[PDB]
């Protein structure tokens, strides 16, 4: 079998979700824009997730602070080569840590997902961004694993506002604001950021396995 | 890549867990108990799902009523000969309707899963199947997912019982019902066993989550 490893990489920018694609080089579906993903290097990759995390690299020169498995979709119509199965990865990352590394390439872009979900993706990879898309929504209703779209520091009015877009709906900030000192995630930097003087916060690593049993 | 599909499929009897395992016939392992599964047939397999009933319908004679995709493991350590992937599934089913058939055979069986979690097993089945169980305890706290372990038709208690057991603990036989009986999941047999009530899961049951955890 045709056997492959993808990544839907989001961030959060400018100010709604971006997904990263990458132009296919290759025929099939030849100069057709997709997921960033291919075959494992049995010669540096010891797991799955170091080879999706290579894939990223390659393309963005980080290794994104977030990464869980989607989902592995395999048959024999999804692609003309042969029977193939992908490995799939949701990510996420902040924008600037990134696109420093990523104006001076032209086969790597950050594109809105509204603009991605009208495109013409190569293989099936429209449909594993829509289950990405919509794993997101219950990882902003259960945990606050939408903070690693972002930059570190940031405030919890950001924090709030990815959620929105993420749940496509305005939240309740005081009960948000509960939940979130609650859960006791966020490292308070004691900086501030400026109409009101909003405190600065990193995610502790734990928030990256965190979740509520109760949702938003 | 080695590239297999395995399954871990529970079931609730007894008043205990209980895990399908397959004695190996073949290298490596072979002797050793392990999950259902295996290579794809391109012949006859349409896709990963259709491979991994086909793998739990060669032993159990019997297609599960409920199978969702778990995780798919990959390494060079898992497996000795090199690189090894294996996509694995979680399934259900009630005991009654494959112990009839693999009571017969003598590589195929039901064990108590809190005895298998402290057995040697074939590669990496075991953490498979610690993975498989922690999720089944998600599956408890935000769906009716577990009533497809039992018998149908089954009563309410037989089915709180369940979630208790995947649970580890106790709960509240008021707010459970109330739960049951607004998701809307249940058919109601009009028939009675000792006079509870006997019940048959909607088709949808797979697929319907609670918002608020239980
Ligand atoms: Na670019
Ligand atoms: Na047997």
């Amino acid at each position: 079998q045709l056997l492959t490893v993808d990544a839907v990489l989001f961030t959060y920018h400018d100010q709604q979700l971006k997904v990263l694609l990458v132009q296919r080089s290759n025929h099939p579906f030849l100069g057709l824009w997709g997921l960033p993903g291919g075959f494992i290097d049995e010669t540096c990759d010891e797991s799955l997730e170091q080879t999706v995390l290579r894939k990223l690299a390659e393309k963005t020169a980080v290794v994104p602070p977030y990464i869980e498995q989607l989902c592995t979709v395999g048959n024999n119509s999804r692609d003309a080569r042969g029977w193939s199965v992908t490995v799939c990865y949701t990510a996420l990352m902040s924008y600037q840590a990134c696109q420093i590394q990523i104006a001076s390439v032209s086969d790597v872009k950050w594109w809105p997902l509204a603009d991605v979900l009208q495109m013409p993706l190569a293989f099936d990879h429209l449909q594993l961004i829509e289950q990405a898309r919509e794993r997101l929504t219950q990882k902003a209703l259960y945990s606050l694993v939408p903070g690693f779209a972002l930059s570190e520091p940031f405030t919890l009015p950001e924090l709030q506002h990815v959620h929105e877009v993420l749940l496509g709906k305005p939240i309740q900030g005081k009960s948000f604001r509960r939940r979130v000192e609650q859960a006791d995630l966020l490292i308070d930097t004691g900086l501030k950021r400026t109409g009101r003087p909003a405190n600065l916060y990193c995610l502790k690593p734990d928030t990256a396995s965190y979740r509520f049993l109760r949702n938003l």
